[PDB]
């Protein structure tokens, strides 16, 4: 204990430090491979999580805003072309529409499911309208039936931002089959993270994964030529060989969050404070709660040496990089925005640490 | 087969220390953002002789971004050699941005300053110069008209890391500088990678910023940014391998050296270092191209061309392809690149050149 009580928000240390050794030696095979770039990882990765989401193809690509710019840029839609998008997404959600030079449609979530309310989409729909971007948000699946058929009604493309729900199921399919396409992020925090930087996309359409594979390339599909205006965007073979060790635990360890989700939700019991009770299947990505008094919250927990984060605590309208947007009247996803904090959670979080985390909050008096 | 690139011998001298700080990364439980990506960018930018270096995703989004910071108009033009890899050029239209494309000098492959001024308009914004096969560019005449026509100096540095014009480095030669360190360049990443390089304090903080999602504080975007870092395992290798990049650099002088004291043959042009050449590439130049990779390839020598398309002719920039840019056409039709690198054996290059000496067409 002599190298150098604090509950951290996430742990990757104890989270990764099951793999270590998988780690180290798949790095040596990487040095004595040579390739470090578009190799045998990647495609052992890719084609593994393909099958974990039960699409036809996974290509790795260097983050989840990445994933997301990409899939529309290879729809190619004309300036000023309308995405609608939740509002109270990250806002990683709308960097990709805007920086594709398309107009952001920001719906309100439903307060019980901090999700898309579908109900809202089809009145905001106009002769503009290309696609719909669901996101998964905190892990819990959006309910995709009406989307669907929204989409189907007026031939839109769906798109799937999944950076936050790896793994979750809406009745016979996996998230990232939910959709057109489907962006990834593998960011360490989560729930299927690298060591690095790292995302992909998944789609089940061969023409789309090829344009993607090359947008993604420069836009070159054939070495020397460029077919597509592209960028780089790509998946290390290191981070890919990490994932794929991952990969085969992501399930054992979702169903482990589950666990520790469903003992906050059955142990926490405070006047001051909302669970986040579950509509559809949900991976905990994020364990979010919902007070008046949120500041005093995280400074008391903070004072009981539980750290905590805001997911999140400006939306993404109400952000200086989107002053065009500042006056959108949002009110439940302004609300969202002043009442969640976030509690620790993760596959590998110790009983002494969730035990403590639902008495020091039923013990809260505010 | 001798490779073009041996990367698992120019990698293979630092294995141990490539292992230990994984295992200390590891030890730290911290990937993105960290102590790694500091150090690095602190000794990278004491080795350019700058005051700011930020780490980025690769090389193009490096001068992607620094394109985006200056919040350039649509259709802002930014002067550029034709001759260039694509990526430079990607970089100038993916911000909306009209390259114009300028004709190389043949006794460099650097664009020829006495053939920019004429292209300035009032739409100019920028001139991008590109230290093109490890040689800087004669600079002297480019920040005279920057100077007059205000205009932003942008370096590509990914092909020449370390050569010096001066008293300066790469990096140091105007305004903001991208650089790659994808595996393959003179200091080579085991990943994509890429910096930033500046002196302008403000400049250097909205361009972190503007790489990281656009937020200088959590929870807040002051832009709309992207997402482009270079990864903590990246940066300590690369960290790693910067204590011998100008050592490498020299052996990479050592053998074009050889090559151009040794091959002796009418149907090769061979490259001149007029200012300090780092041998990214050492490029070769012939009417029979082709024929000649082919012979190589007979002989278990692996070559690639850098480059046969140029970026006019490209099928992504169909509305370039009109433009009569004869220098560059020639050299795309006529040029290869021989193997080099630092660790590359005695033995493999006599035989390049002794083989290249045989050639008789
Ligand atoms: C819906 C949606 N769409 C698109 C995206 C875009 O994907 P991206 O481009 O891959 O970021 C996101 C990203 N979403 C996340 C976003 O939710 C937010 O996550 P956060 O929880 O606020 O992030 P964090 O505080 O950096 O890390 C969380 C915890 O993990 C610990 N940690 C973290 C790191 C990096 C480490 O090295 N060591 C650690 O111990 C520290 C913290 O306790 O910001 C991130 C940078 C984004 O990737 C998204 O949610
Ligand atoms: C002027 C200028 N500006 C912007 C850029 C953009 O930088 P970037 O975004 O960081 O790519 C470049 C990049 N320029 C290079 C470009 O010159 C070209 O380089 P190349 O020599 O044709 O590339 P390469 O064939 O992938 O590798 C060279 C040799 O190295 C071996 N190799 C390679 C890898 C990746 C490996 O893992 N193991 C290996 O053994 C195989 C080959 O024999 O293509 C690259 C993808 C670009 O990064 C440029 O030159
Ligand atoms: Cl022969
Ligand atoms: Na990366």
């Amino acid at each position: 204990n002599l190298y150098f009580g604090h509950m951290f928000f996430l742990n990757l240390k104890q989270i990764n430090d099951r793999f270590n050794t998988e780690f180290i030696t798949k790095f040596k095979e990487i040095l004595e491979s040579g390739w470090y770039i578009l190799g045998k990882q990647c495609e052992k990765f890719e084609n593994n999580f393909a099958k974990y989401c039960g699409v036809k193809h996974c290509i790795g690509v260097a983050n989840g805003l990445d994933a997301l710019r990409l899939i529309i840029k290879a729809y190619d839609f004309k300036e000023n072309d309308e995405i609608i998008v939740p509002a109270n997404t990250y806002i990683a959600s709308i960097l990709a529409i805007t920086d594709n030079k398309c107009k952001p449609i920001l719906i309100e979530p439903d307060i019980n499911t901090y999700n898309i309310n579908p109900d809202l989409i089809e009145e905001k729909i106009t002769k503009k309208t290309k696609a719909i971007m669901v996101v998964h948000l905190y892990g819990q699946v959006c309910d995709m039936e009406k989307i669907q058929l929204l989409a189907n009604k007026y031939n839109l493309k769906i798109i799937e931002d999944c950076a936050q729900a790896h793994g979750a199921i809406y009745k016979d399919k996996r998230v990232g089959n939910l959709g057109d396409a489907a962006g990834f992020s593998f960011y360490p925090g989560k729930n299927l993270g690298a060591l690095g930087d790292a995302g992909c996309i998944c789609t089940n359409d061969d023409n789309f994964a090829s344009k993607i594979r090359a947008l993604a390339n420069y836009g070159s599909h054939k070495k020397y030529e460029n077919l597509y205006t592209g960028l780089n965007s790509r998946l290390d073979e290191i981070q890919a060989a990490f994932l794929d060790i991952k990969l085969k635990y992501l399930d054992e360890d979702n169903n482990k969050r589950k666990n520790i989700a469903n003992f906050y939700l059955q142990n926490i019991k405070n006047e001051n404070i909302i669970l986040p009770s579950n509509k559809f299947d949900h991976v905990w990505h994020l364990f979010v709660v919902k007070t008046k008094l949120r500041d005093e919250l995280q400074h008391y927990l903070n004072n009981h040496d539980i750290q905590t984060i805001i997911h999140y605590p400006i939306p993404p309208h109400k952000q200086k990089c989107y002053k065009d947007l500042n006056h959108l009247k949002l009110p439940i996803t302004e609300n969202i925005h002043q009442e969640v904090l976030s509690l620790p959670i993760s596959p590998t979080m110790k009983e002494n640490d969730f035990k403590k985390v639902a008495d020091i909050l039923n013990k809260w008096k505010v």
